[PDB]
């Protein structure tokens, strides 16, 4: 798998930051900052050769969208998917939650194209809307896939809040093979890992799932600061769901590591 360049990930974050600033300060469902986020991501993927689909739905009286991107090629009967919700709460720009996950998945999708990668499993990436309203977008996606298509999913990897300013390195403990893949990646860097989001709808229907997370409103412990650095007794993300979840609410090292891990997993699991 290629190394994902942190600068590129950060450049998407800067774009999302400006979009929020230009649309009232947030990128929430039913507000213009959301649609403007989808437009940016879609434009980057279309230029890269992906086939993109906008799936629209209505929730709480307003229209939301999911953006689905398929990389032409691969076994149609074995699809590996990776996703991240693209909406924020309305208090702010949602840079760490979840511009971090969204930009990492986007840069991994562009890396696929730049590398001319031809995986064995078909690759599909998704950016979910209205996660903050109760996983509405990912639930809509899953509820609307026919049984036959669902049984084609080989796995779903979720990235939600992967750049927390006082980070932990947590791996989802669901499918063991996915889980191991990520653990192994961290082991090679010599970073220890320890064991509410879009993966739920898929897990509920039997699709193997996994993912990475750097921590939210819980307090980092002494032992955790010992293993990862940062500040014990402070939340992993002091600006969770706050107006302060802006560009300076990102820890570059965590973001870079998690982005590279995502690419390593997607390469690894798609072959
Ligand atoms: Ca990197
Ligand atoms: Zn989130
Ligand atoms: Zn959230």
């Amino acid at each position: 798998a290629p190394d994902i360049p942190l600068a590129n990930v950060k450049a998407h974050l800067t774009q999302l930051s400006t979009i929020a600033a230009n649309n009232g300060g947030n990128r929430a469902h039913g507000r213009p900052g959301y649609k403007a986020s989808v437009d940016y991501v879609k434009a980057k993927l279309d230029a890269a050769g992906y086939t993109t689909t906008l799936q629209q739905f209505t929730s709480g009286g307003a229209t939301g969208y999911n953006l689905i991107a398929n990389w032409p090629g691969g076994d149609p009967n074995k699809v590996l998917m990776a996703g991240a919700h693209l909406d924020s709460v309305s208090s702010g720009a949602g840079i760490n939650d979840n511009g971090s996950g969204s930009a990492a998945v986007l840069e991994t999708a562009l890396a696929v194209s730049r590398a001319g990668y031809q995986p064995d499993k078909h690759l599909r990436f998704a950016w979910w809307g209205a996660e903050e309203l109760g996983l509405i977008g990912s639930k809509f996606y899953v509820n609307n896939l026919p049984s036959a298509d669902r049984s084609k999913l080989a796995g779903y990897l979720n990235f939600d809040m992967i750049g927390s300013p006082n980070p932990g390195y947590f791996v989802y403990d669901d499918d063991p093979v996915i889980e191991k893949t990520f653990k192994n990646y961290f082991a090679g860097l010599n970073v220890p890992t320890e064991i509410r989001s879009d993966h739920a709808p898929f897990k509920n229907v039997g699709v193997p799932v996994g993912g990475l997370f750097t921590g939210a409103g819980y307090t980092k412990s002494a032992a955790q600061a010992q293993k990862w650095g940062g500040t014990a007794g402070q939340a992993f993300d002091r600006c969770y769901h706050s107006s302060c979840d802006s560009l300076s609410n990102i820890n570059d090292t965590a973001l870079d590591r998690n982005s590279d891990a995502a690419a390593h997993a997607i390469w690894t699991l798609s072959s």
